[PDB]
C-alpha cells in the first residue's frame, strides 16, 4: 500500500535499503534519515523550467580551433517545423533573440537550447562545429515541469587507555589476529594475539591494551581486525560512531577474504555468513554515554626547504623531518593551498590536542577560500590518506565552484572518492546529491555510476544504495519513469547475453538470438541511452542484431531512434557484453575525456573517441558502436594497407586529405594518452579507425613498446624505415604531451584513485611517464625518443602478440 514506492526504488537500485540484516549499528537508517533535508532543499530550490529542459552549457572560453569555423563572424542554425529555414546568428546571441511560448530542441535529441547563455557557449553547438556538422534545431513546445513532480560523560575526560577483547574466530571450514587503530592509511598503533593452531573455532578471550587513550581517538578512527596465518581475512569497525559515540558492547564481524585497495577500508561486514569467517570482540561499556566534543615569520633557508616540500609530486612521501617542518610552520604553510594535502598528512591525528590545533588553524581559511579552484588538490584531500571530516569538507566546499559541465568531467572520480569517506553521510555524498538533483544529465550519470557499484561491490553496495534512494526520491516522476525503462531493458538484455554465452566457448546461435529477441519485442517501446541520455532508442532492428565472434560473446544490438524528428534513420548500435569488467573501461574513458579538456584549455584538439560505456550489473554492461569503423586487424586480414583503405572508403580527394589530418591528430592523441596511462602496448584488434580517419583504442578491461606507431600509420603520414605530416605529428605529439605535464598533480592523483577504487609500486608508473622533475625542453626530447622506440620496433611487437 504505502510501501509500493520503496519496492519500485528497490528494483531501480538493485539492492534493498529497508532490509537491514548485515548491519551492527543503524548508520544506513540514520543516513537515509539525514539525507532527506539536502534532497528537500535541492528539489525546492531548482527552477522547474530550467530543471525540465536541462540546457547543457559552458562558461569556458571558445577554443582557438573552433573560432576558425565561424566567419563574418556568424553561425548558421537551421530551424525545422516538414518546412525548414536557415538563420544567420552571431556567436554571442541568446536563444530567445533568435526566436524573436516556443523552444529550440535538437533534432532527434531530448536536448534544448535555452537560458540566458550565448549560442557559442552551448555544448551541442561546440560539438557540431568540432565535427563540421550543421546545427539542426526544431521549433518545439517546452516540456511540462508538471512531469517532474516529486512525491511527498565527555570523551576528552576518559583518560583511560583503549582496549579490545579478542574472544575468537568462528570459521565453517597456525593463525593470529592483528588489531589496528587506523585514521586515513596511517596506522596509529598495532597489537597482535599469541599464535594458535588454525581450527574451526579459535578462542583467546585476551584483552589487547593499546598505547592510545579514549580522549585521543579521532572522529573517523577504525578498529581494523586482520587474520594472518600471509594475510587472509580483514574487517573494520568505526571506533567513533555516526552519533559521535565511542563503540560499546559485543560485536560478531563477518570478514572479507583476500584474492592498497579501497575495498580494504570498508566499514561494512561480509553479507555471506554461512561461508564467511567471523570475529567475536568485546568493547568496554559505561553507565553514561561517551560523547566527543567540538606569530614569528620563517628564515630564508627554512622557507626554501618548505617550498621544495610543497612543489614535489603527491606520490612523494614525507620524512619525519618534512612532517615536523610542515607542522611547526603550519601558519605559513596555510598561505600556500598547494601544501594542504602534505600539511594535513604531517598532523598527528592520534593526539586530541594536535587535532584541535588543526581544527582552529582551519578557521583561518581566508587564504584557502579566496584561491583559484584546483581539482588536483580537491581530489587529493578526498582520497584514502585523509579520514578527517573537517579537512575533507574544505575540499568538498571548493567542489561548489564547479559548474555542471565540470561536475560531469569528474562525476565518476568523485563517486569513487566516496569509498574513502569514513561515515555514510558525508559532505561529498551530499554534494553529489545536490548536483544530481539540480541537473538531469548529472543525475542520469549519477544513477548509473552508483548502480555500477551497488551491483558489483558487496563492500560498498550498502552506502551507495542509500545515496541512490536519496537521489531517486527527488529526480521526479519523469526521470523515475525513464530509469524504469532503462532497468527493464538492461535486465531483459542481461538474460539474453548470459543464455547465449552458455551455448558457446554459428547459424544455431544467431537463429536462437533472434528467436529470443522476438519474444522480447512483443515492454518498453522507447528508452534513454545510458551512455548518451539525449538519445532515445526505440524498437529493435532484430534482423540487424547478431552475436559477435571473439573469446567472449557480446550482443551486437541495433535500435531504431524513437524520435521521428531525427536527421537520418541510422540506428543506435549497442554492444551488450559479459565476462569483462566495464568499471575499468569507464575509468579509462573518463581520464581520456579529462585529457581532452586539458588540451582544450591549452587550445588543442587531439580528436579522441571516448565511446559511451556503462557498467550496468554483475560484470555486465553496454558499449557504444562507432559507425563506419573497423579494427587494424580486419584491415590487414602491410605498410600500404591502411592508406589504401583510407582512400578506398573516401569519396572525394578533399575528404581524403581531411582523412589523413583526422588520422595524424587522433593518432598523436592516442599516442600521448595511452602512454601516460600505461596502456600503449595493445594488440591491433584493440585499435580501431573510422572511414573518416579517426583512430581509437578499445577493450580497456585490464619485447615491449611505449605506444602503437606501426609503419602502416607512418605510411599514411608518408614515411618508411622525416615527412611534412610526420613532422606535424611529432610537433603536435610534444605540444599535447607538454600540456598534460602542466596537470601532473591532477593526472597523478586521478590515476592513483582509479587504481584503488577500480582495479604502491604500480602507481609509481605515472611519475616516470609524466617525467616528474625534468624541464619542458627535456620532456620534448624524451617523448620524441619514445616515438623512435616504435619506429625501431615497427611490426616486431605487433607480430610478437601470439
Ligand atoms: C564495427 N565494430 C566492431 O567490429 N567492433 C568490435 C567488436 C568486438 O571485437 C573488436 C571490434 C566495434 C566496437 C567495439 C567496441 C568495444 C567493445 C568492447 C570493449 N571496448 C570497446 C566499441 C565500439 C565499437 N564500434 C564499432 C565496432
Amino acid at each position: 500500500e504505502s510501501q509500493a514506492f520503496q519496492r519500485q526504488l528497490t528494483a531501480l537500485i538493485g539492492y534493498d535499503v529497508t532490509d537491514v540484516s548485515n548491519v551492527h549499528d543503524d548508520e544506513l537508517e540514520f543516513t537515509r534519515r539525514g539525507l532527506v533535508t539536502p534532497r528537500m532543499a535541492e528539489v525546492a530550490s531548482r527552477d522547474p523550467k530550467l530543471y525540465a529542459m536541462h540546457p547543457w552549457v559552458t562558461s569556458k572560453p571558445l577554443p582557438e580551433y573552433l573560432w576558425k569555423k565561424i566567419a563574418n563572424n556568424c553561425i548558421f542554425i537551421v530551424i525545422h517545423r516538414t518546412t525548414s529555414q536557415t538563420i544567420k546568428v552571431s556567436p554571442d546571441d541568446t536563444p530567445g533573440a533568435i526566436l524573436q511560448d516556443f523552444v529550440l530542441r535538437v533534432c532527434g535529441r531530448d536536448e534544448y537550447l535555452v537560458g540566458e547563455t550565448p549560442i557559442k557557449n552551448f555544448q551541442w553547438v561546440r560539438h557540431c562545429l568540432k565535427n563540421g556538422e550543421e546545427i539542426h534545431v526544431v521549433l518545439d513546445t517546452p516540456p511540462d515541469p508538471a512531469l517532474d513532480e516529486v512525491r511527498k560523560v565527555s570523551l576528552w575526560d576518559c583518560d583511560r587507555k583503549f582496549r579490545v577483547k579478542i574472544r575468537g574466530i568462528d570459521i565453517p571450514v597456525t593463525v593470529f589476529v592483528e588489531a589496528n587503530i587506523q585514521h586515513g592509511q596511517q596506522v596509529l598503533c598495532q597489537r597482535r594475539t599469541s599464535p594458535k593452531p588454525f581450527t574451526e573455532e579459535v578462542l583467546w578471550n585476551v584483552w589487547l591494551e593499546f598505547s592510545i587513550k579514549i580522549k585521543d581517538l579521532p572522529k573517523g578512527a577504525l578498529l581494523n581486525l586482520q587474520i594472518y596465518c600471509q594475510l587472509l581475512y580483514y574487517v573494520n569497525l568505526l571506533l567513533i560512531d555516526h552519533r559521535f559515540l565511542l563503540r560499546r558492547g559485543e560485536y560478531v564481524l563477518h570478514m572479507w577474504q583476500i584474492s592498497f585497495n579501497a575495498d580494504k577500508l570498508t566499514s561494512a561486514t561480509n553479507p555471506d555468513k554461512e561461508n564467511s569467517m567471523s570475529i567475536s570482540i568485546l568493547l568496554d561499556n559505561y553507565c553514561h554515554p561517551i560523547a566527543l566534543p567540538k606569530r614569528a615569520e620563517m628564515p630564508n633557508q627554512l622557507r626554501k626547504q618548505l617550498e621544495a616540500i610543497i612543489a614535489t609530486d603527491p606520490l612523494n612521501p614525507l620524512t619525519a623531518e618534512d612532517k615536523e617542518l610542515l607542522w611547526h610552520f603550519r601558519y605559513e604553510s596555510l598561505k600556500h593551498p598547494k601544501a594542504y594535502p602534505k600539511l594535513f598528512s604531517s598532523v598527528k591525528w592520534g593526539q586530541q590536542e594536535i587535532v584541535a590545533k588543526t581544527y582552529q588553524l582551519l578557521a583561518r581559511r581566508e587564504v584557502w577560500d579566496q584561491s583559484a579552484l584546483d581539482v588536483g588538490l580537491t581530489m587529493q584531500l578526498l582520497d584514502c590518506n585523509f579520514s578527517d571530516e573537517n579537512v575533507r569538507a574544505i575540499a568538498v566546499q571548493k567542489l561548489e565552484s564547479l559548474e555542471d559541465d565540470d561536475v560531469l568531467h569528474y562525476l565518476l572520480q568523485l563517486v569513487q572518492a566516496v569509498k574513502f569517506e569514513p561515515y555514510h553521510d558525508s559532505a561529498l555524498a551530499r554534494f553529489l546529491l545536490k548536483r544530481g538533483l539540480r541537473n538531469k544529465r548529472i543525475g542520469h550519470f549519477l544513477f548509473w555510476f552508483l548502480r555500477s557499484e551497488i551491483a558489483q561491490s558487496r563492500h560498498y553496495q550498502q552506502r551507495f544504495a542509500v545515496i541512490l534512494e536519496a537521489y531517486l526520491r527527488g529526480c521526479g516522476t519523469a526521470m523515475l519513469h525513464d530509469f524504469t525503462q532503462q532497468v527493464q531493458v538492461i535486465e531483459m538484455l542481461q538474460k539474453v547475453t548470459l543464455d547465449i554465452k552458455s551455448l558457446s566457448a554459428s547459424s544455431q546461435v544467431i537463429s536462437q538470438l533472434k528467436q529470443k529477441l522476438e519474444n522480447l519485442q512483443n515492454l518498453p517501446e522507447s528508452f534513454r541511452v545510458p551512455y548518451d541520455p539525449g538519445l532515445k532508442a526505440g524498437a529493435l532492428a532484430i534482423e540487424k542484431c547478431k552475436v559477435m565472434a571473439s573469446k567472449k560473446k557480446p550482443l551486437w544490438l541495433e535500435f531504431k531512434c524513437a524520435d521521428p524528428t531525427a536527421l537520418s534513420n541510422e540506428t543506435i548500435g549497442i554492444i551488450f557484453k559479459h565476462g569483462d569488467d566495464l568499471r575499468q573501461d569507464m575509468l579509462i574513458l573518463q581520464i581520456l575525456r579529462i585529457m581532452e579538456s586539458i588540451w582544450e584549455t591549452e587550445s588543442l584538439d587531439l580528436c579522441l573517441l571516448p565511446y559511451g560505456c556503462i557498467s550496468t550489473g554483475d560484470k555486465i554492461g553496454m558499449i557504444e558502436i562507432v559507425k563506419d569503423a573497423t579494427t587494424i586487424a580486419k584491415i590487414q586480414q602491410k605498410d600500404e594497407v591502411l592508406n589504401h583503405w583510407l582512400k578506398e572508403k573516401s569519396p572525394t580527394e578533399e575528404k581524403f586529405q581531411a582523412a589523413v589530418e583526422r588520422f595524424v591528430y587522433s593518432c598523436a592523441g592516442y599516442c600521448v594518452a595511452t602512454f601516460v596511462l600505461g596502456i600503449g602496448d595493445r594488440h591491433n584488434d584493440n585499435i580501431m579507425i573510422t572511414e573518416t580517419g579517426n583512430l581509437f583504442h578499445i577493450d580497456f578491461g585490464h619485447e615491449r613498446v611505449p605506444f602503437v606507431l606501426t609503419p602502416d600509420f607512418l605510411f599514411v603520414m608518408g614515411t618508411s624505415g622525416t615527412s611534412p605530416h610526420f613532422q606535424k605529428f611529432q610537433d603536435i605529439c610534444v605540444k599535447a604531451y607538454l600540456a598534460l605535464r602542466h596537470h601532473t598533480n591532477l593526472l597523478i592523483i586521478l590515476f592513483s584513485m582509479m587504481l584503488m577504487t577500480g582495479m604502491k609500486e604500480d602507481i609509481e608508473y605515472i611519475r616516470d611517464a609524466l617525467t616528474v622533475g625534468k624541464n619542458e625542453e627535456d620532456a620534448k626530447k624524451y617523448f620524441l625518443d619514445q616515438i623512435e622506440v616504435c619506429r625501431d620496433k615497427g611490426w616486431t611487437v605487433q607480430f610478437n602478440w601470439f
